[PDB]
């Protein structure tokens, strides 16, 4: 299993373009995962897991 680093908040909404990536609305809660890079985490939210850039989100 993957444990939840933190938990952060969507500012900006994003749709996933491919099965690697999460989409979120925003306002939705995500569950980061993996801190994969300046720019970029691994995280889940609503049943999905996918990479998102770390500029739409805000700490929980």
């Amino acid at each position: 299993g993957r444990p939840v680093l933190y938990q952060v908040v969507a500012q900006h909404s994003y749709s996933a373009q491919g099965p690697e990536d999460l989409g979120f609305r925003q306002g939705d809660t995500v569950d980061v995962l993996c801190e994969v890079d300046q720019a970029w985490l691994e995280g889940h939210c609503d049943g999905r897991i996918g990479i998102f850039p770390k500029c739409f989100v805000v700490p929980a």
